[PDB]
């Protein structure tokens, strides 16, 4: 449960930096 | 640029996570 | 700012990451 | 081990990005 979910959110995370760096493009 | 690194990181470590928590 | 709240919740990850892998 | 080395990295990511949010400011 809790490592899955944790990866989970590493994947939320990834997802929202990607967004990051397209702001800072 | 650094940025869609770390993503790229945090995406494979996620996949490692999930191993993990099968073993446990 | 984002990124700096990003970078916190990262840091509490890590600790509760180090509780599991003694549990495992 | 293995949780313990993702931990310090994630810690390394962390600190990475505050670097970066600064670069930003």
């Amino acid at each position: 449960g809790e490592l899955k979910a944790i990866a989970q959110e590493l994947k939320a995370i990834a997802k929202e930096l990607k967004a990051i760096a397209w702001e800072h493009k």
